[PDB]
């Protein structure tokens, strides 16, 4: 990949504004591409689309390949006489993930009854079009989704042994059985991906380019997991054995037990890595590039034994990652990946990233604790091949973090900043100072959370890791996000020669 000197956003399409308790891929997306384009921005950043289960967390999802039917927008659906949209009550600037399960959902299948008696024939075989192009990830996934709802939302290793085990008899009938909610599912799949490719040529027509994300470890309880056991070290219950995390560090005590089912490396290389080049098809179709979180589990990760509570007993395993980027690489004759290589950093991760080029991270909101900080600026390399944020959506806003730093931090920022020329008078000029800093620096990409555009405290925090609820939320009002910010950020980027 060649990546341009230029500045981009970070806003899931959840934050967006707009009617019916979520943002959608609809009129308020379009409005925001137009005013990144306006600002100058070339790159907008979101976070895994895939639906959501138990956390609302992006990055523990139902599927690797299925798009969020939450970010589906009713209102063309309503428009065909499909459905009747009425307001429950949503709040104002956060998602109420509790009533928008027990209003969407419904609303969706409403839609798809509507769509069942009314859609013309033309729709109707695009429909079944869709279906027979995507059968091989969309039956597993549909079929997956319509048996939690036989067995009381179980995940798929509680379920009764023939469907666990996938017999060939037991799904043939469960098929037959749930072909209406199979094919309900199936229809969210065909509108969030119509709707999506609708939102990237618009991107493109924009001179915008999409930044997707992908977990480099899928969720325990998935439908490719289910489908696809004997590439996970799992009991014969269908059960991790062992688990994804990291071990203790600087910042954490006991580590981070994420609970993820762990990859046999050796099975998937035996069978050509097909989930791998089918995961990054995938992405590619939705994004022009594709960040992969904790990027150095290609080389080698944290086995936790499942029956350890937290992350402190395990061992690292390596990982062939070499192999993997080799074969991509012959493969799709490019590598259009981010490497996530935040927190703790070998030799070898670092040499598997700068082999096949792909961009690493930095994160301002680490530069400040300790000159040879590799988050400060001036320690960034000499390409400049590499993302710069103020924090991602696992950080606080910039002025919540600003808030709580230690007194050296805030001391130690001010100074580094004078040197680059940036001076502010009140904390909440911090957000926008930071920005400054990133754009004069080398990295070709400065990428910014939305709430630092508008200089939010903590409330507006997307994620705080460990924290299991309050998440995911944040949301923009109506107009939030101003002509006036547009216009800031453009004389930032025509000041740091990144238009
Ligand atoms: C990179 O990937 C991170 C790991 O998935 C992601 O973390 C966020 O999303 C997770 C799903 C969420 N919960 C897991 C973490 C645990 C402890 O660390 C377990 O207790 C839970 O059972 C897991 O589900 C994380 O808390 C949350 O931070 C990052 O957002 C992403 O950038």
């Amino acid at each position: 990949m060649e990546l341009p000197r230029a500045f981009g956003l970070l806003l899931h399409p959840t934050s967006l504004p707009g009617p019916y308790g979520v943002g959608v891929l609809g009129q308020e997306a379009r409005d925001f591409l137009r005013f990144l384009k306006e600002a100058g921005g070339r790159y907008w950043q979101v976070l895994p689309l895939g639906p959501t289960g138990y956390g609302d967390s992006p990055y523990q999802s139902f599927s690797a390949f299925a798009g969020n039917p939450y970010l589906i927008d009713l209102r063309p659906l309503a428009e065909r006489g499909y459905v009747r949209l009425e307001d429950p009550g949503f709040p104002q600037g956060r998602v109420d993930y509790g009533l928008l399960y027990a209003w969407k959902w419904p609303a969706l299948k409403e839609a798809f009854r509507g769509f069942k008696e009314k859609a013309s024939p033309e729709e109707r075989e695009a429909f079944a079009a869709f279906r027979e192009r995507e059968a091989w990830w969309l039956e597993d996934y549909a079929l997956f989704m319509a048996l939690k709802g036989a067995h009381g939302g179980l995940p798929w290793n509680r379920w009764p042994l023939p469907l666990r085990k996938r017999e060939e008899k037991a799904l043939r009938e469960a098929k037959s059985a749930l072909a209406e909610e199979v094919a309900f599912h199936a229809f969210t799949q065909w509108l969030f991906f119509r709707q999506w490719g609708a939102l990237k040529a618009e991107a493109e027509a924009l001179g915008i380019r999409i930044i997707g994300d992908m977990p480099i470890f899928v969720a325990e309880d998935s439908a490719e997991v289910w489908a696809h056991p004997e590439w996970f070290h799992l009991d014969e219950e269908g059960r991790p054995t062992v688990v994804a995390g990291v071990p203790p560090d600087y910042f954490s005590e006991t580590g981070q037990r994420w609970g993820n089912p762990l990859y046999r490396w050796d099975v998937l290389e035996r069978e050509g890595f097909s989930f791998w080049i089918r995961r990054l098809e995938k992405a590619l179709e939705l994004f022009h590039l594709v960040r992969i979180d904790h990027f150095r589990g290609f080389e080698a990760y944290w086995e936790i034994p499942a029956s350890c509570p937290t992350a402190v007993e395990g061992r690292w395993v390596k990982a062939p990652g070499e192999k993997l980027f080799q074969k991509i690489q012959e493969v799709f004759g490019e590598v259009p990946v981010l490497a996530e290589d935040l927190g703790v950093i070998t030799p070898e991760v670092e040499a598997l990233r700068d082999r096949f080029g792909l961009p690493g991270m930095k994160v301002l909101q680490f530069a400040f604790d300790x000159m040879e900080n590799p988050f400060l600026p001036h320690n960034y390399p000499a390409h400049g091949r590499v993302v710069v944020y103020t924090g991602t959506h696992d950080n606080d806003t910039t002025l919540g973090w600003y808030r709580t730093a230690t007194p050296h931090e805030k001391a130690f920022m001010a100074r580094y900043l004078a040197d680059w020329g940036i001076t502010f008078r009140e904390e909440e000029e911090v957000p926008w100072a930071l920005m400054h800093l990133g754009m004069k620096s080398v990295a070709r990409l400065a990428v910014y959370p939305v709430q630092d555009v508008l200089a939010l405290g903590s409330e507006a925090r997307m994620n705080y890791p460990g924290r299991p609820s309050g998440n995911w939320a944040w949301r923009l009002l109506p107009g939030e996000l101003s002509p006036e910010h547009g216009a800031r950020l453009r004389a930032m980027a025509e000041a740091t020669e990144r238009l």
